[PDB]
C-alpha cells in the first residue's frame, strides 16, 4: 500500500498523456507477471467469498458443523465453473484443513477478507488514474481487463472529483468513500434534504457557499441520526436507560406524529356522537349510543392522545432542534469572525435575532454544537489588535490568563459524581438563548401549540377538533394545496380590505340618500331601519350585501316607481360588477395563478437540473457530444454527492496524512475559499485536444 | 357486458352505457383527462372541506344552536343542531350548497347577544368555504387544462427542434437549406431503424454483411451503442464532405 | 412479480414472445452460481430431454 501511494503521489499534477504516466505505463508492462500474480490473488479471493456466499456451495456442504471436505470443496470449485485447476489447487492449499481434511469455509472465505482490502483500493486507484491519464494505451487496458473484478467490487467505494488546483488545471482526485458515508447519505431523510436544497439553490442563491453549508449541516444530521440509533445497533442505570428512551422516540418521531394524528381522527369520530338536552342522562351534553363503552373509549384516547403530543415535543428536542441550534451557532461564528459583526459592526437595532444572539457570546459554551470550538480564541487573534484583545476577552467572556495556562501543561480533576453538580453546571445564559431560539422555532411552536390544545381537551373535549387541522402539516399534497393560498396571501389579505373600502363607500352613499329602501321588516307597526345609523348600515353591506349573489339589491327593497329608481338602478348593479363579479374574480384569480407559479416553479428548477451540471454550470449539449456523456459528467466527474464524501473524507483523514492536493483542498475550506470548485470548465475542456 | 345483462333485469341500466361516450370519442378523453390530471388534490381538497365544515359544527354545536331552528310552527321545533351527527349533515349539505354559506339558511342574528360573533362565523364560512375552496377546485381544473396543453407542445417542439436518434439539435443541420428536413426523414429516420430490424430478422443469418451481423450481435446481446448519440455523418466527415 | 411466479413452471412460457429458447440461456447464464438443477425446477425443463 506505502509503495502504490507513492506511484500515486508521483501521478500527481500530471497531464494527460503525460511522462510520468507513460514511464509507469511502460513499468507495468516490464513487471507484466508479478502485476497479474497480484490481480488474480485479489480476484481469486473476491470471487471465492461470493461462491461461499452461493446457493450450489451450501448444497455442496454436508457436516452440520459447517465444515467441508477438501475433496467436496474442490468439487465445488469445479461445478461452479468459475475458477480453473492450478488455482483450485492452490486454494486448497491455503486452505487451513486439519488432519481430517476438514476447511472451515467462512474463516478461509474471510481471513484475507479485511487485509487486502486498502491494498486492493490503492490498486484500483492506481489503474483507473493511469487509464484516464493514458487513455489511449493498447497495453494497459490489459491489466484493466485482469483487473475488472477488483474494479467492480471497489467501485461503490472509489470516488473522483475534479477541482481547481494551483496550477491553474483541472485535476482529478481519487478517493475512498467507506460503507458507512454511502448508507447514510442514501437514508430516505437525507435524500429528501438533498431535494430541498436543490429547489432552494436553484430558485436563488450563492451556489458553491451554500453547498458547502449543505454539506456541514448534513455531516451534523449524520452524526445525529448514528447518535440517535446507536441504542438500536441509583442514577447510572436511570441515566442509561433515559438516553435509550429518548434515542427510541427520536427514531420514529414520524410514526408517533402519525400516530397522533389517528388518535385525533379517532377521538373526532367518538365526538360526533354528542347530545345537548335539559334532562341529565343549564343543559346537559352527553354521547347517545347502544354501546356503552363509547365514553370510556374517549376518556382513555383522551390520555394517550395527550400522551403521544408530549412524547412528540420530546421527541423534536432531540431530533431536530440540535440542528437549528447548529445552524445558528454556525452562521453567528461566522458573523464574528469573518465580518466582526459585534466587534466592528453592530446588530441593526431592528433585527431581533442579533440582539437576541448578544446574550451568548459570554457564556463558556458557546460553540456547544457547532465544529469549531475554538472560533473564540480566532476572533481573538483576528481582532484583537484592532479592537483591544482584553475587550474581545470580556466580549466572548473568555479569560487571557488561563487561555495561554491551557497551552502549557494542564490538570483537571473529575467532578464529584452527583445531581448537584448537573444542576449547578448548568450555565443559565446558554439555556436561556438556547430556548429562546426554540420557542422562537417555527415547528416548535407548532407543536406546543398541539400539545396546548390536547390539555385544553380535558376541560372540554372540543378541543380536541383543532387537532384535525394537523392534517395539513401531515400530508404532503394539502401542504401544496394550502402553500397555493399562502403564496399569494398578502394580496389576499389586501383584496380583503379593499372589499371593506369598497362596500364603505357604498355605504356612504346609501346612508345618504337611498335610506328609504333599508326597511328590513314585515309589519308596519315595527320598522326595522338597516341604514339608519352608519355602523349598522356598513355591517349591513359587509355581510348580506357581499354574500348575496345578485348583490345589494337582491337584499333591499324595490325601486320601482320611485323617483330614485334610476340611480338605485345604477347602485345595485355597480355593486354587483365591482364586488360580486370583479373582486372575488380575483380572489379566485390570485389562487388560480399561483397554482401556476407553483407547478412553474417545480418544472423550472428540474428542467435546470437536466440541462446544467450543478458544479460546473457548462451545459448538457457539450457534454453529450459524446454517447451518454451528460450523465457520466454528472455521477462520475462532477457529482455533488462525492463533493460532500470529500469534506467527510478530509475531516476524517489525519492532517499528516494528507495529500498535496486534499491538503490543498483542506486549507482552503479552513480559510472559506470556494475556488478549487470547477466553476465552467472541466476535465474534458482541460485536455479535449489531447483526450480527443 | 355486465351493465348489458343487468339492463334485461331493469332497462334503465342501459343508461349507464351512455358513459361509454367518454371512452368513445377523443375530445371527452381530453376535457375528462383534464379533472383526472389533479383527481387526488381534488379529492384532498373535497376532504379538507370536510374537515372545516366540521369545524365549523363544532362551533355551531357549541354556542349558535338556538339559530337553526328550521320550523315554521311553534309546536313543532326542528332543532337542526341538537346532535352534532344532524348539525355536521345539515353543513356539509345545505351550508357549503348554499351561494351566501351558511348564513343564508339559519336563522337571523339581529338583535341578539352574539350578533357579531354570529356575524364573524357566517362571513368566514362564506370566504373560507364557498369562495376560497371551491377556487382551488375549479384552479385545479383550469390547471390542468394549462399542464396539459403545455405537455403537448413541449414534445412537439422537441421534435421540430432535434433529431429523435442523433440529439443534436436542428441549427447545425439548417446550415444548409432545408438540410434538418433531409437528416430527419433520409439519414436518421425512426421509422428506418424498425425497417432495419425486420430486415435483419427477416435476412439469413449466413447472409449478414459485416455492418448488419456487427448490429444483429449487438441486439441479441441489447448493447445500444450502434445508434448514433451526439454525432451524423455530416459531423464525422464535415472536412471532406465540406 | 408474485403473480407471474406462476408461469414460469410452465412448459409454454414463451408463448407469445420471440424467443422460445430463454429458459436455456437463462440456465446457461445462472446454472454454475444457483445450481442447474435448482434452475431446472423453477423454470420446469427437465435436463436430459
Ligand atoms: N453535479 C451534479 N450532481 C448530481 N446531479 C446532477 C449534477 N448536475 C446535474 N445533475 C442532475 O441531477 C439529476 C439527479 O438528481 P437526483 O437527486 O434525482 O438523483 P438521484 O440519485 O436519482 O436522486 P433520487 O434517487 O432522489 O431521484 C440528474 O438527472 C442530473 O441531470
Ligand atoms: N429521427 C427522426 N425520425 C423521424 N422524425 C423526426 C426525427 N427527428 C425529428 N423528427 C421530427 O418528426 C416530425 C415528423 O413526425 P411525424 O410522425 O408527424 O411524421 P409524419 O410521417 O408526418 O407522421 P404523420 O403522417 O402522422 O404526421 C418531423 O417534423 C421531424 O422534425
Ligand atoms: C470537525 N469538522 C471540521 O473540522 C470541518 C467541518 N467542515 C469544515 N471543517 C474544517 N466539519 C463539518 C467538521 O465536522
Ligand atoms: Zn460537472
Ligand atoms: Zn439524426
Amino acid at each position: 500500500k506505502d509503495m502504490v501511494v507513492m506511484l500515486l503521489s508521483l501521478l500527481e499534477g500530471n497531464v494527460v498523456n503525460g511522462m510520468i504516466a507513460r514511464q509507469m505505463v511502460d513499468m507495468l508492462v516490464e513487471s507484466s507477471s508479478n502485476v497479474e500474480m497480484i490481480l488474480k490473488f485479489f480476484d481469486m479471493f473476491l470471487k471465492l467469498k461470493d461462491i461461499v456466499g452461493s446457493e450450489a456451495f451450501q448444497d455442496y456442504v454436508t457436516d452440520p458443523r459447517g465444515l467441508i471436505s477438501k475433496k467436496d470443496f474442490q468439487k465445488a470449485m469445479d461445478s461452479q465453473k468459475q475458477f480453473t485447476g492450478p488455482e483450485i489447487q492452490f486454494l486448497l492449499s491455503c486452505s487451513e484443513a486439519d488432519e481430517n481434511e476438514m476447511i472451515n469455509f467462512e474463516e478461509f472465505a474471510n481471513r484475507f477478507q479485511e487485509p487486502a482490502r486498502d491494498i486492493g483500493f490503492n490498486v484500483a486507484v492506481l489503474l483507473t488514474n493511469l487509464s484516464e491519464h493514458v487513455p489511449h494505451d493498447p497495453r494497459l487496458r490489459n491489466f484493466l481487463e485482469l483487473a475488472e473484478s477488483i474494479l467492480e467490487y471497489f467501485r461503490p467505494y472509489l470516488g473522483r472529483i475534479e477541482i481547481m488546483g494551483a496550477s491553474r488545471r483541472i485535476e482529478r482526485i481519487y478517493f475512498e468513500i467507506s460503507e458507512t458515508n454511502r448508507a447514510q447519505w442514501e437514508m430516505p431523510q437525507v435524500k429528501e434534504s438533498k431535494r430541498q436544497f436543490i429547489f432552494d439553490v436553484v430558485n436563488e442563491g450563492g451556489e458553491a457557499e451554500k453547498m458547502e453549508l449543505f454539506v456541514s449541516f448534513c455531516e451534523d444530521t449524520i452524526f445525529e441520526m448514528q447518535i440517535a440509533a446507536q441504542i438500536s445497533e441509583f442514577w447510572g442505570e436511570l441515566e442509561v436507560q433515559r438516553v435509550k428512551f429518548l434515542n427510541y422516540l427520536s427514531r420514529n418521531f414520524y410514526t408517533l406524529r402519525f400516530l397522533a394524528l389517528f388518535l385525533a381522527f379517532a377521538i373526532n369520530f367518538i365526538l360526533l356522537f354528542y347530545k345537548v338536552s335539559d334532562s341529565p342522562p343549564m343543559v346537559y351534553y352527553f354521547l347517545e349510543e347502544s354501546t356503552g363503552y363509547m365514553e370510556p373509549a374517549l376518556w382513555c384516547l383522551s390520555l394517550l392522545h395527550t400522551l403521544v403530543a408530549f412524547l412528540c415535543i420530546i421527541g423534536y428536542n432531540c431530533l431536530k432542534v440540535p440542528l437549528v441550534i447548529f445552524k445558528r451557532e454556525k452562521e453567528l461564528a461566522r458573523k464574528l469572525e469573518f465580518d466582526g459583526l459585534y466587534i466592528t459592526e453592530q446588530p441593526g437595532d431592528d433585527d431581533v435575532k442579533g440582539q437576541w444572539d448578544r446574550l451568548v457570546l459570554n457564556t463558556p459554551s458557546f460553540p456547544s454544537n457547532y465544529w469549531d470550538k475554538f472560533v473564540k480564541r480566532k476572533v481573538l487573534d483576528k481582532h484583537g489588535d484592532i479592537f483591544g484583545r482584553e475587550r474581545i476577552a470580556e466580549l466572548l467572556g473568555m479569560d487571557l490568563a488561563s487561555l495561554e495556562i491551557t497551552a502549557h501543561n494542564e490538570r483537571k480533576p473529575d467532578p464529584p459524581p452527583g445531581l448537584l453538580t448537573w444542576l449547578m453546571s448548568i450555565d443559565v445564559k446558554y439555556q436561556i438563548w438556547k430556548f429562546g431560539v426554540i420557542f422562537t422555532d417555527n415547528s416548535f411552536l407548532y407543536l406546543g401549540w398541539y400539545m396546548v390544545m390536547s390539555l385544553l381537551g380535558h376541560y372540554n373535549n372540543f378541543f380536541f377538533a383543532a387537532h384535525l387541522l394537523d392534517i395539513a402539516m401531515g400530508v404532503k399534497t394539502l401542504r401544496t394545496i394550502l402553500s397555493s393560498v399562502t403564496h399569494n396571501g398578502k394580496q389576499l389579505v389586501m383584496t380583503v380590505g379593499l372589499l371593506a373600502v369598497v362596500v364603505y363607500l357604498y355605504t356612504v352613499v346609501a346612508f345618504n340618500f337611498f335610506r328609504k329602501f333599508y326597511n328590513k321588516s314585515e309589519d308596519e307597526d315595527e320598522p326595522d331601519m338597516k341604514c339608519d345609523d352608519m355602523m349598522t348600515c356598513y355591517l349591513f353591506h359587509m355581510y348580506v350585501g357581499v354574500r348575496a349573489g345578485g348583490g345589494i339589491g337582491d337584499e333591499i327593497e324595490d325601486p320601482a316607481g320611485d323617483e330614485y329608481e334610476l340611480y338605485r338602478v345604477v347602485f345595485d348593479i355597480t355593486f354587483f360588477f365591482f364586488v360580486i363579479v370583479i373582486l372575488l374574480a380575483i380572489i379566485q384569480g390570485l389562487i388560480i395563478d399561483a397554482f401556476g407559479e407553483l407547478r412553474d416553479q417545480q418544472e423550472q428548477v428540474k428542467e435546470d437540473m437536466e440541462t446544467k451540471c450543478f458544479i460546473c454550470g457548462i451545459g448538457s449539449d457539450y457534454f453529450d457530444t459524446t454517447p451518454h456523456g451528460f450523465e457520466t459528467h454528472t455521477l462520475e466527474e462532477h457529482n455533488l454527492a462525492n463533493y460532500m464524501f470529500f469534506l467527510m473524507y478530509l475531516i476524517n483523514k489525519d492532517e499528516t496524512e494528507h495529500t498535496g492536493q486534499e491538503s490543498y483542498v483542506w486549507k482552503m475550506y479552513q480559510e472559506r475559499c470556494w475556488d478549487f470548485f470547477p466553476a465552467g470548465d472541466c476535465f474534458r475542456k482541460q485536455y479535449e485536444d489531447q483526450l480527443s
